[PDB]
C-alpha cells in the first residue's frame, strides 16, 4: 500500500534506502509499500518509507527531531506535553515536537 506522504518527502534523498528490484515501476513501487520519486538524479527512485508513527506529524528523519522533553521522560508524560515519543534509536531525543504536514508531498 502506498505510504503516507511524509514517510516519503521528509527524507533527505541522499539518505534513501533502495526498495524493490531494478526497473520496478512507479505503481509497483507504491503498491509494494515503498516511495517512488523520479525527480532527483543519482539516488534511489524507489525507496523505503520512514517508519510510521502514531500520527503523520510525528514522521521525520531522526536528525530533524526537536527535543520536547528530558532524560527519562515517560511515554505518557511526553504525550501530555503534546509531543511524539520514540525510544528505538540512540542519541536522539525520545520525546520530540511534531511537524504539521503541509510540506509533505509525493
Amino acid at each position: 500500500q502506498k505510504p503516507a506522504a511524509c514517510r516519503c518527502s521528509r527524507q533527505d534523498p541522499k539518505n534513501r534506502v533502495n526498495c524493490g528490484f531494478p526497473g520496478i515501476t512507479s505503481d509497483q513501487c507504491f503498491t509494494s509499500g515503498c516511495c517512488f520519486d523520479s525527480q532527483v538524479p543519482g539516488v534511489p527512485w524507489c525507496f523505503k518509507p520512514l517508519p510510521a508513527q502514531e500520527s503523520e506529524e510525528c514522521v521525520m528523519q531522526v536528525s530533524a527531531r526537536k527535543n520536547c522533553g528530558y532524560p527519562g521522560i515517560s511515554p505518557e508524560d511526553c504525550a501530555a506535553r503534546n509531543c511524539c515519543f520514540s525510544d528505538t534509536i540512540p542519541e536522539v531525543p525520545w520525546c520530540f515536537f511534531p511537524m504539521s504536514v503541509e510540506d509533505c508531498h509525493y
